[PDB]
């Protein structure tokens, strides 16, 4: 599924990401936005042999199985295959563990140097939430 700018947005505050460790909802949606374009079935193979997974890109040396990335951990213990549904509760959920193990938002590159520092309220401007 490719989400709406303001549809993925009224999806992550119903699952509790609104300010979730001080980071508020513009945030989220432009981490989403410059990772995966909005599209749950995103893909991205990393020089190392893991890939990321769906519309948070989260990477399968640390977070989910898909049974080619040798020596990983599933820290969230689910398939990576689970990441690509239309349904985001499995991306979210994995998400906050990410979020909150010590380097905040700073996980995702593209959040680090596309949305720190920005406007980031503007991705959430003139939604009805
Ligand atoms: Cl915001
Ligand atoms: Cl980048
Ligand atoms: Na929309
Ligand atoms: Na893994």
């Amino acid at each position: 599924k490719v989400f709406g700018r303001c549809e993925l947005a009224a999806a992550m505050k119903r699952h509790g990401l609104d300010n979730y460790r001080g980071y508020s909802l513009g945030n989220w949606v432009c981490a989403a936005k410059f990772e995966s374009n909005f599209n749950t079935q995103a893909t991205n193979r990393n020089t190392d042999g893991s890939t990321d997974y769906g519309i948070l890109q989260i990477n399968s040396r640390w977070w989910c199985n898909d049974g080619r990335t040798p020596g990983s951990r599933n820290l969230c213990n689910i398939p990576c295959s689970a990441l690509l549904s239309s349904d985001i509760t499995a991306s979210v959920n994995c998400a906050k563990k990410i979020v909150s193990d010590g380097n905040g938002m700073n996980a995702w590159v593209a959040w680090r140097n596309r949305c720190k520092g920005t406007d980031v309220q503007a991705w959430i401007r003139g939604c009805r939430l």
